[PDB]
């Protein structure tokens, strides 16, 4: 439906700004974790860009999806989505290469009808990254903001 915004359920050091589409790690180096503000379509693109880049945290940012409605993860969110979340049922997530991880990129990736993650950089494929994904369910992105870059934008096309 309309262009993908953060949900307000996330970590305690992430602030949303006032229109939802960009979240930030404000502090500190973990506790960092997002969701997608509605579920996602599977076959549809989220592209994310590393809106802002500390140079005081080293790492790539984890993402993937959760078929957990966010709404019921209230309280109960741990310090990292890996291997914390994704322990858990209904979370699938993995760190993106620190290399990507620079300043103006865009993530984007997405869930087949198979269950299988694809994403890319700069609108070049890497592959797969993920297997398995539950497409019989709802999904939300989840999307861990660690490392060197502290500012994330959900994109409108
Ligand atoms: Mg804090």
């Amino acid at each position: 439906d309309p262009p993908l915004q953060f949900h307000s359920v996330h970590g305690d050091n992430i602030r949303i700004s006032r229109d939802g589409t960009l979240a930030r790690r404000f502090e500190s180096f973990c506790r960092a974790i997002t969701f997608s503000a509605r579920p996602v379509r599977i076959n549809e693109r989220i592209c994310v860009k590393f809106a802002e880049i500390s140079n005081n945290w080293n790492g790539g940012i984890r993402f993937g999806f959760t078929s957990n409605d966010p709404v019921t993860l209230e309280g109960t969110l741990p310090k990292y989505a890996c291997p914390d979340l994704t322990n858990r049922p209904g979370f699938w997530a993995k760190a993106l290469h620190e290399q990507y991880c620079e300043k103006d990129n865009i993530l984007y990736y997405y869930v087949n009808g198979a269950g299988d993650v694809i994403y890319g950089i700069n609108n070049e494929e890497k592959g797969v990254i993920l297997t398995g994904i539950d497409t019989r369910s709802l999904l939300w992105t989840v999307i861990d903001i660690y490392g060197n870059c502290t500012g994330i934008e959900f994109l409108d096309s």
